[PDB]
């Protein structure tokens, strides 16, 4: 009901109908749409006549570029300044700090940021009224996972960029369906502003609508809402990724008694007939993507993809870890990609894939930093910024962050049953990041305990995922520093307590390190395909093999357990040795972190290893 005319936005819808939204969906559209004053309200139904008057738009705007070479395929180019995730300006509410961050004993919390309710009320009342001025809002109903499956969840989204709408329809299931899946259920409040209502006060840098100055990524898991307000790349703007399926999710998963984590999973098979499924948890830039999208150089091996990034995990009544990857495209790093290094990636981004801040060349295609490929006479390159780049300028011609974003359907290694709602069983976990010293090859964690206190002390030096710099070896638990949702001691907690389960059938945890460098600067250890020599070693210590020795840090393979025929040059003394003084100071490390940063929420269990490594060291 109203008085006159001014809450009634019927008007104003382009596609679809208010009047058959599900009423608590209604009240979120049109609550926003009052706050936010959009000119037009456009209902998504995922149809591809939809995608292509998107693509079409955006081209006509200059937002998106044609890549003539191949079917199907677009480039955009965004502002230099919004290129990446921002972790500083990324904060959760909840109304008690230990809620979210354990107190840390006297140095900032590392594992989270914070924000009263009444700090963020502010903070929204100055960015979002009327910040969609004579833009589309755009409703986009998706589901993370299968539709259909019990751990999955639906979503709405609330955006003013068709880009966003055009990368949710390869990162996530969109469409009508997912209306008459929801009815009068529970769904997840997601809203997103670029934070450039019309007329334009700032000229826009490659026609990249954005608000670098008011920037601000909030979680309210109390509220099941997510608010993000300035930005339109990756992580910021694809809210049902990072924001949805990490950090909520986490906060859901510890709630109902699940696992969200930023993990692949990859299904690998044997000479001898036997498959089984792995996940993996490395940092953000340090390989995850193309472990899961591994060519194996052993001969009668082969890796199939389920997920490379996100894993949502449960035990089953059978006490199995079930495993599913709730995304339904790939958003991979692009420079570093070539037939060498991932070639089924190649395969993959060749259609039906959105390009952006890649290089494009002068006949159509792409281009970036490491694609191994050299080009035809009378080809030139136009770099990331728009503009005519050689390989004698300074400046890279793709950014070190961007991005490709394919459907994963499109995979030709693609596992047959990642789209199954059950999900697969689980058999082994593993950690890793970059180590350039100390850190052997691969070892292995020696109970449950001291594998969860092997993800708990993850170090690796920084990356260009975020917004740090320099060479610096830094701490990033689980891999999910960037993402967690709760407190990291109740984390933790929530962890060892997967050993209390009846029936449980605990996967083994192993740790890699495919960035141990010799005295040269030189990578010790081939990779990539290679890796498929490490895999070799993890299926046969989940069937039991007899192929481990005991060190003061866990089971390393024995000698010549790995197979290293081909790579007759590797240096095993180099790539395993266990130097003392390293790991006395490792050590240290890892207590002075602890200590500090989980401080009284620390499981008694997770201080026993910290103990009894360091013990089992000064035995040496
Ligand atoms: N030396 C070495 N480098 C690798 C290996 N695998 C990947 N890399 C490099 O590490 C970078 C990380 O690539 P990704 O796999 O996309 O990183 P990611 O873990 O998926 O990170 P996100 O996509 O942000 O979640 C790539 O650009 C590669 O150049 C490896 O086996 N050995
Ligand atoms: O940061 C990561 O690990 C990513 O996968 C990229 S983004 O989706 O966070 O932009
Ligand atoms: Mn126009
Ligand atoms: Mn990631
Ligand atoms: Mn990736």
């Amino acid at each position: 009901p109203q008085l006159h005319n001014g809450l009634d936005f019927s008007a104003k819808v382009i596609q679809g109908s208010l009047d058959s939204l599900p009423q608590e969906v209604r009240k979120f559209v049109e609550g926003n749409a009052q706050l936010c004053q959009p000119e037009y309200i456009h209902i998504c139904d995922g149809s591809e006549e939809e995608y292509g008057r998107l693509l079409a738009h955006m081209q006509e705007e200059g937002v998106i570029r044609k890549l003539k070479k191949y079917d199907n395929c677009w480039l955009a180019l965004t502002d230099p300044r919004d290129v990446a995730r921002i972790e500083s300006k990324t904060v959760i509410i909840t109304q008690e700090q230990r809620d979210t961050v354990p107190i840390p004993k006297s140095g900032q919390s590392q594992l989270g940021r914070w924000m009263s309710e009444e700090d963020f009320e502010k903070a929204f009342n100055a960015r979002f009224p009327g910040c969609m001025k004579g833009r589309t809002m755009y409703v986009i109903p998706f589901s993370m996972g299968p539709l259909g499956s019990p751990l999955a969840k639906i979503g709405i989204e609330l955006t003013d960029s068709p880009y966003v709408v055009a990368s949710m329809r390869i990162m996530t299931r969109m469409g009508t369906s997912v209306l008459e899946a929801l009815g009068d259920g529970e769904f997840i409040k997601c809203l997103h502003s670029v934070g450039c209502p019309l007329p334009l006060k700032k000229p826009l840098v490659n026609n990249w609508a954005c608000n670098p100055e008011l920037t601000l990524i909030a979680h309210l898991p109390d509220r099941r809402e997510i608010i993000s307000f300035g930005s339109g790349y990756g992580g910021n703007s694809l809210l049902g990724k990072k924001c949805f399926a990490l950090r909520i999710a986490s906060r859901l998963a510890k709630e109902e008694g699940w696992l969200a984590e930023h993990m692949l999973i990859l299904g690998i098979t044997n000479p001898e007939g036997k498959k089984k499924y792995l996940a993996a948890a490395f940092p953000s830039a340090c390989g995850k993507t193309n472990l899961a999208m591994m060519n194996p150089t052993l001969p009668g091996w082969k890796v199939e993809c389920v997920g490379d990034d996100i894993a949502w995990m449960k035990f089953d009544a059978q006490g199995n870890l079930r495993a599913i990857n709730p995304e339904n495209g790939f958003f991979g790093v692009a420079p570093g990609t070539s037939v060498k290094t991932n070639p089924n990636a190649i395969k993959t981004i060749q259609k039906n894939t959105i390009f952006t801040n890649v290089a494009e060349t002068s006949d159509g295609g792409v281009y970036w930093e490491g694609i191994d490929e050299p080009l035809a006479p009378g080809v030139t390159i136009t770099s990331w910024k728009n503009k005519e780049w050689r390989p004698q300028d300074e400046e890279p011609c793709a950014h070190p962050n961007s991005r490709f974003c394919t459907p994963a359907s499109q995979c030709p290694i693609i596992d047959p049953a990642w789209e199954s709602p059950e999900g697969v069983p689980i058999e082994g976990i593993i950690f890793g990041g970059r180590r350039p010293a100390g850190v052997p090859l691969v070892y292995e964690a020696l109970s449950w305990q001291h594998g969860v206190f092997v993800g708990a002390a993850m170090r690796s030096e920084a990356t260009a995922a975020a917004e740090h710099k320099g060479k610096v070896i830094m701490h990033d638990p689980f891999a999910m520093r960037p993402f967690f949702g709760y407190n990291f001691g109740k984390y933790l907690a929530h962890w060892l307590s997967m050993a209390h389960r009846p029936a449980a059938k605990l996967p083994k945890i192993f740790h890699v390190n495919w960035f141990r460098k010799d005295k040269n600067g030189k990578f010790l250890w081939p990779g990539f395909g290679e890796n498929s020599r490490v895999l070799e070693w993890m299926f046969g210590r989940i069937e039991g093999e007899d192929s481990a020795k005991l060190t003061p840090i866990g089971y390393v393979p024995k000698e010549d357990a790995l197979n290293l025929k081909g790579l007759g040059d590797v240096n095993v003394e180099e790539l395993f040795g266990i130097s003392k003084e390293f790991w006395e100071k490792e050590v240290e490390e890892i207590d002075k972190y602890l200590e500090d940063q989980v401080n009284a929420d620390l499981p008694y269990e997770i201080e026993r290893e910290l103990r009894a490594l360091k013990q089992r060291i000064s035995q040496m």
